[PDB]
């Protein structure tokens, strides 16, 4: 099988991206956060706090003949962000772009961080990294991807996320016309149970290539690319004016500035953001202060490749015996 949906900003920014995703019987459409970072599941229901809710849709489980308490099953969790989330476990039916899994497990949500009360657009994340992150106690559940597996034609889904614009998750097939060239495949870890890679360097604007090795994650749920201090001021120096702002929690830059691309490797082969993307706009209604899509990991404790790095790509996430990521230009 496979399966096939389109994925959507939520912002003029591309802040993060949602997919349709059908739960229950009869189907309960909410828009989800595709997160290759995380391991769960949740959405915000029927039984999330009232207070907690401002203007998502909820899954109603009492509404589904398939829906089926987890019996004594909570999670928790809390993103890198500082946002977090908590409650039970139902299973059910859960279905994106025609690919179909029953006896899901759908986190439901009883308390949401503020963060996700007040982003109206997001009805709760799907992930999709390795299961081994999943926080349900006192059994860990599986995601999305991990249940349907084995029913897939190939054990893979693909990530091509739109600047400024839609693109499409799919399950279980490559799009040999979603991409130019050829996609070169790299290595990855699971250990922390993470889309985890390394990089064979970087490049700025026209600037000479530097080899060097950068671990990092691929993750469709964090907007930014996060790399090292190095690296990021090596990027924000070709930029006037630009400058690291304590007060503000980045680099920011002039608002009239032409931003220079950035090229990281795959291999031997190169991925080029172009400049436009590396724009996230005023840090407030009116500024002429701009806040960098590039910006510092010191102090995450890993390197991370967002939404910023993967929509410049095609990406391959190949959950074969031996896990393994695909770049390709587009």
């Amino acid at each position: 099988s496979t399966g096939s949906a389109t994925t959507t900003p939520i912002d003029s920014l591309d802040d993060a991206y949602i997919t349709p995703v059908q739960i229950g019987t009869p189907a309960q459409t909410l828009n989800l956060d595709f997160d290759t970072g995380s391991s769960d599941l949740w959405v915000f229901s029927s039984e999330t706090t009232a207070s907690e809710v401002d203007g998502q849709t909820i899954y109603t489980p009492s509404k589904s003949t398939t829906a089926k308490l987890l019996s004594g099953a909570t999670w928790s969790i809390s993103y890198g962000d500082g946002s977090s989330s908590s409650g039970d476990v139902y299973t059910d039916t859960v279905s994106v772009g025609g690919l179909t899994v029953t006896g899901q497990a759908v986190e439901s949500a009883k308390k949401v961080s503020s963060s996700f009360t007040e982003d109206s657009t997001i009805d709760g994340l799907l992930g999709l990294a390795f299961s081994t992150l999943n926080t349900v106690s006192p059994t860990q559940q599986k995601t999305f991807f991990d249940n349907a597996k084995a029913s897939l034609d190939s054990p893979v889904f693909t990530a091509d996320l739109g600047y400024h614009a839609p693109g499409t998750y799919n399950f279980g097939f490559i799009d040999t016309t979603a991409y130019t060239g050829s996609i070169t495949y790299t290595a990855v870890s699971t250990k922390q149970g993470f889309w985890e890679w390394t990089s064979t360097g970087y490049a700025v604007g026209s600037g000479t290539f530097k080899s060097t090795s950068i671990d990092g994650i691929a993750d469709t749920g964090t907007t930014l690319l996060y790399l090292p201090a190095t690296v990021v001021s090596a990027y924000w120096a070709q930029v006037s004016g630009a400058k690291s702002s304590s007060s503000v929690g980045g680099y920011v830059f002039p608002c009239s500035a032409t931003l220079p691309s950035f090229t990281f490797g795959v291999g031997s082969a190169r991925i080029v953001i172009p400049g436009d993307y590396i724009d996230f706009g005023p840090i407030s209604t009116g500024s002429s202060s701009c806040f960098g899509g590039i910006q510092s990991s010191a102090g995450i404790g890993i390197n991370i490749f967002g939404d910023v790095a993967l929509k410049a790509a095609f990406v391959v996430f190949n959950g074969a015996t031996t896990p393994t990521l695909g770049f390709a230009s587009k």
